[PDB]
């Protein structure tokens, strides 16, 4: 209950979702995923993360995490507020109680 994450792009732009604690996964299979996403660009498990109290962990992914367009090392604390990209999967994440984008702008 410490953090909640907005999507930007395909069927679920603008829902903000809270963040469990432990193990959170991304994908668009419920057998092996927390959120699940319903885009076709999604992997079954799509985005790993550890998440507790004091931040969020980048665990796995389907492919490179980019935070603010540089690839993310496995077991990194990921910045709240950044441009956050795993593909089709565009995101951030901030504190619960702070305000969310209204927009993200992709680096490149």
């Amino acid at each position: 209950g410490s953090w909640v994450c907005r999507f930007y792009q395909g069927k679920h732009r603008g829902v903000e979702v809270e963040l469990p604690h432990g193990r959170c996964v991304f994908g668009s299979d419920p057998l092996q995923s927390d959120i699940v996403l319903s885009d076709s660009e999604i992997a079954p498990v799509h985005l790993v993360l550890m998440v507790d109290e004091e931040g969020i962990r980048l665990t796995d992914s389907a492919e490179p995490l980019l935070q603010e367009g540089l690839p993310v090392p496995l077991g990194t604390l990921l910045r709240a507020g950044s441009c956050l990209e795993v593909g089709f999967l565009l995101w951030t994440f901030v504190a619960v109680g702070q305000p969310l984008p209204e927009t993200l702008q992709v680096p490149t």
